[PDB]
């Protein structure tokens, strides 16, 4: 995760692998797709479903071992992990489904947020140290625009 390369194109392709056990598929399709128009609102960046591994972002949802050298921990802890942008793996976001995947304030986590993170860090972007950023580290449940400045200035830096 340690790349350091954007994408060389502006019309991004993602591809829903499979989905968790915890939300109707239809919520899961609309929950990625404002993660997703989050980032679009602030760059001229578009992000179209597509349905074929030839998508730049392959979103999966896995337990444990799932393939990758990072494999997940269960209930709690590491809630996911995204490749910076790059052909194959790169670019892809993985999800932990031990995790209680929920929306809005209430037990379990944000599938919303966690994806606004995780695609952005798909889309190049680092870590922030404003405790407020949705690019901070650890996640933590608000209301209100979920990017803030910093997140902006960031993908900007990028777009
Ligand atoms: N419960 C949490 O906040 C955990 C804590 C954590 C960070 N790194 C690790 C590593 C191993 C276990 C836990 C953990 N964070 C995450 O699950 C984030 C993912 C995350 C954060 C958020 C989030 C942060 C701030 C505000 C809202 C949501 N949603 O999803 C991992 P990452 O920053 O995407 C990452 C990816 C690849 C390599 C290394 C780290
Ligand atoms: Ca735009
Ligand atoms: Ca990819
Ligand atoms: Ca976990
Ligand atoms: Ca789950
Ligand atoms: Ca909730
Ligand atoms: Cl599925
Ligand atoms: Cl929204
Ligand atoms: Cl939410
Ligand atoms: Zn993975
Ligand atoms: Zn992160």
């Amino acid at each position: 995760f340690e790349g350091d390369l954007k994408w060389h194109h502006h019309n991004i392709t993602y591809w829903i692998q499979n989905y968790s056990e915890d939300l109707p598929r239809a919520v899961i399709d609309d929950a990625f797709a404002r993660a997703f128009a989050l980032w679009s609102a602030v760059t001229p960046l578009t992000f179209t479903r597509v349905y074929s591994r030839d998508a730049d972002i392959v979103i999966q949802f896995g337990v444990a071992e799932h393939g990758d050298g990072y494999p997940f921990d269960g209930k709690d802890g590491l809630l996911a992990h995204a490749f910076p942008p790059g052909p194959g793996i790169q670019g892809d976001a993985h999800f932990d489904d031990d995790e209680l995947w929920s929306l809005g304030k209430g037990q379990g986590y944000s599938l919303f947020l966690v994806a606004a993170h995780q695609f952005g860090h798909a889309l190049g972007l680092d870590h922030s140290s404003v405790p407020e950023a949705l690019m901070y580290p650890m996640y933590r449940f608000t209301e209100g625009p979920p990017l803030h400045k910093d997140d902006v200035n960031g993908i900007r830096h990028l777009y």
